[PDB]
């Protein structure tokens, strides 16, 4: 039931290095009804936003969202999420099936890109758990 809108965001600190997700579910009215940022261990920046955006995915299918609407600032992401790139890498792969099995919850979806000062607060959850790594 209803619609969020899902800020997700990596961050890390090697290839791989240590490294944290940040989120923000955002009803319409623009209410922050659930937000988190934890650390995850070692990982690439692309694991990570990968990580981000299932954690976001998660968070929203527990709180029963039935139409998503995804924001981050990851290229990478959007373009394999969306099918416009695939990769080789088995790692991304999974990541993307787990994302689409989640995504297969909700009735509806989408997924926007937005300038990362846009995604301020899903960067700073993100990057605040990781300071304290
Ligand atoms: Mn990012
Ligand atoms: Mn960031």
């Amino acid at each position: 039931g209803g619609r969020v809108h899902a800020y997700f965001d990596g961050a890390s600190r090697g290839n791989p290095g240590p490294a944290a997700v940040g989120w923000v579910l955002v009803s319409g009215d623009g209410g922050i009804v659930a937000e988190g940022g934890d650390t995850i261990g070692r990982a690439t920046n692309n694991q990570a936003e990968y990580d981000a955006l299932i954690a976001a995915l998660e968070a929203a299918a527990d709180f029963g969202f039935d139409d998503i609407e995804l924001r981050g600032d990851s290229q990478l992401v959007e373009k394999q999420l969306t099918g416009a790139w695939d990769t080789n890498d088995p790692d991304l792969r999974r990541k993307r099936v787990r994302a689409r099995e989640l995504l297969t919850g909700f009735d509806d979806w989408s997924i926007t890109h937005v300038p990362r000062a846009t995604n301020e607060r899903a960067d700073a959850l993100a990057n605040e758990a990781l300071d304290d790594a």
